[PDB]
């Protein structure tokens, strides 16, 4: 189509798939394995990705350019990595993933939403397709262009360490939050066919549903193990969700470290190849977890030959290896080398891998756009952040007898008021995992409002405001307080850190809700990724309220503490009484929670 040195693949005008077999009849299998390789930023060079022709690049949580790095430095950070592969043979670029889970939330100044459990409290679908919306410009407000998200797991067991990345342990709510894939890649069009990838253009990101399947079913929530549960009911609760990803073009799926019936996820020819794409259709591409095929074997990486054999011909397309690659590079060659896997295994995953980048415009703008630096953080989307955390928080108690006056709403005027307890003035807290650092950590770890300063932002200016973190019963009932805010429950966790077989909330957080409530009438917010032991806070407390992990926009919790707005959350979860129980949901025969789900109370906005 004209010029003397036409090359098709790289003519914007034509089919994706015209460009797709245009690029792949004119590559070496060093350019295919190459485009099957996505490595750790820590281990990338330009030497590396153009002498291993490498198709993708990552950061793990917390892998940053530098702590407190501006938009434009992750851009540079990119695009350096994408001068690169363009200068390649094919200058085929690559795609950099991050896992961008409640905001683009490795990034110094991101917008952090709430984690899925609080957002599944909201029942509201198009809030999360708003939440993806606002994710997919901070993401490429730092020149990324594929985020790892949504997580469709359905949490069965909050024993889990990553029950908070569920939107709720009924298939229903969760099939209903995929909105966040239309959110981050945009809305597919009318003639959509269910199972192809969709992104629209630069200003979207390609998504991941993951992990693929029943990552939430696992034996006594223990992460990465065993989920024993018959087909039926794999397909009945864990699967659902997938279908409707695909429906929504999701553009991408990662695999689960978790196995089915004593059959490894990375190895699972069966699920991987004859059900995703020989059922559903999907016609993405299929990315391992990290270091996914290595824990195949036991112990791990002890037969790599084995794990990429079994993983490719399980039929995954990209790994991330993360770091390893010469070693992953190597061994994939000499097996295609040998006819151990056959040259039509490769094809495939290198023909759904450049789908997703021609589909998405990667070919068309492979370099970031310095106008998108200032998305990040931007006000509209704290204000996004922070009607979520308001709608995600659930009022379990209001009042210890039915006829006491409702402590809430709170009013803002009053002489002095105590705000306390660990929780209250920790931003780190209020985020938990997956929030700067992989793990999340403690204190003012980015930009946002602890619920101290919210308080502080929402009172009368005759209001006084104390804050004691652990102050005693004495302290308390001398204080003339009118009441008491206080905030406690779990630290920041992610996965296998986070596995936890007794829910209780470390100590003093009890001891201080009993000396405060004690003292003068007093609301509690629980920080956690789950229900945990709740019956001795409720016991101490006034009003206690379930307010998940909600992000850095403290002001979404003080909204509903004094009556701007009304409590609506309900509990997306069953709340246990005794981890004894457990695991514990609706149609089992021992069923008897504390609090059922859709479990919340309700108050009405002050006048
Ligand atoms: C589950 O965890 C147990 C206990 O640590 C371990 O022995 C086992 O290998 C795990 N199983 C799977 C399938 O991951
Ligand atoms: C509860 O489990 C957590 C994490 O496994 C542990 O750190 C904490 O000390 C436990 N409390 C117990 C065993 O009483
Ligand atoms: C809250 O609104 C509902 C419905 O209008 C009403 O039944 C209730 O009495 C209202 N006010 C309070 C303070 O409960």
């Amino acid at each position: 189509h004209h010029a003397a040195d036409y090359v098709l693949y790289k003519d914007a005008t034509k089919p994706v798939e015209d460009r797709v077999a245009d690029l792949l009849g004119r590559m070496t299998l060093a350019e295919k394995i190459g485009q099957m390789t996505q490595i750790e930023r820590l281990v990338a060079t330009p030497d590396v990705l153009r002498d291993n022709f490498i198709g993708s690049l990552l950061s793990g949580g917390g892998s940053v350019p530098r702590k407190g790095a501006t938009a434009k430095e992750w851009q540079d950070m990119v695009d350096g990595f994408q001068k690169a592969c363009m200068s390649t043979r094919l200058g085929i670029p690559m795609i950099y993933g991050i896992d961008a889970v409640h905001g683009q939330n490795n990034v110094y100044g991101a917008t952090i939403f709430p984690h899925n459990v609080g957002l599944g409290a909201t029942r509201d679908p198009y809030l999360v397709k708003r939440i993806g919306e606002a994710t997919a410009l901070e993401v490429r407000a730092t020149g990324i262009q594929y985020a790892f998200a949504p997580c469709i797991a359905v949490c069965r067991d909050p024993r889990w360490g990553a029950c908070y990345a569920s939107y709720s342990e009924d298939r229903r709510i969760v099939q209903s939050m995929t909105e966040l894939i239309p959110g981050l890649q945009g809305d597919v069009p009318k003639d959509f066919t269910s199972g192809m990838p969709f992104v629209a253009g630069k200003n979207k990101v390609a998504a991941c549903a993951k992990h693929f399947v029943g990552d939430g079913g696992t034996v006594d929530g223990i992460n990465e193990n065993n989920t024993i549960i018959n087909r039926e009911g794999l397909m009945n609760i864990h699967m659902p969700a997938y279908k409707n990803a695909m429906d929504k073009g999701v553009s991408t799926v990662m695999i689960s470290y978790s196995s089915w019936n004593g059959v490894k996820m990375h190895a699972n020819q069966d699920l991987v190849t004859g059900y995703l794409k020989d059922t559903l259709k999907f016609k993405g591409f299929v990315i391992s977890d990290w270091e996914g095929i290595d824990r195949i074997t036991t112990p791990a990486g002890s037969d790599y030959s084995y794990s990429v054999k079994a993983s490719i011909l399980a039929g995954l397309d990209m790994i991330m290896v993360p770091n390893k690659y010469q070693q992953f590079i190597s061994i994939l060659t000499g097996h295609v080398n040998g006819g151990v896997i056959p040259m039509s295994r490769i094809d495939d995953a290198v023909t759904r891998i450049l789908r997703v980048k021609f589909t998405m415009g990667l070919f068309e703008n492979p370099y970031a756009d310095p106008a998108m630096a200032e998305q990040l953080g931007k006000q509209e989307h704290r204000d996004l952040a922070r009607e979520a955390a308001r709608k995600s928080l659930v009022l379990l108690k209001n009042g210890k007898t039915s006829t006491d006056a409702p402590l809430l709403p709170l009013p803002k005027k009053a002489p002095k008021i105590l705000v306390a307890g660990s929780h209250a003035d920790n931003l780190g807290y209020q985020c938990g995992g997956w929030t700067i650092e992989w793990q999340g950590d403690t204190g003012r770890t980015t930009v946002g409002t602890t619920i101290l300063e919210a308080v502080k932002a929402a009172v009368d200016p005759s209001t006084v405001v104390v804050f004691a973190e652990n102050p005693d019963a004495e302290f308390v009932k001398s204080g003339g307080f009118s009441y008491a805010i206080v905030a406690v429950g779990e630290h920041p966790y992610t996965e296998t850190k986070g596995d936890n077989l007794n829910l209780t909330i470390p100590e003093p957080g009890l001891s201080t809700v009993q000396a405060v409530c004690g003292g003068v009438r007093c609301a509690t917010v629980l920080i956690s990724g789950r229900p945990v032991v709740v019956q001795p806070l409720l016991a101490a407390s006034d009003a206690l309220v379930a307010a998940w992990l909600p992000g850095s926009e403290g002001q979404g919790v003080t909204d509903a503490l004094f009556g701007d707005f009304g409590f609506t959350g309900r509990l997306p979860r069953t709340w246990f009484k005794s981890v004894d129980q457990l695991p514990m949901n609706v149609g089992d025969a021992h069923y008897d929670p504390l609090f059922r789900l859709g479990y919340g109370l309700t108050t009405n906005a002050t006048k």
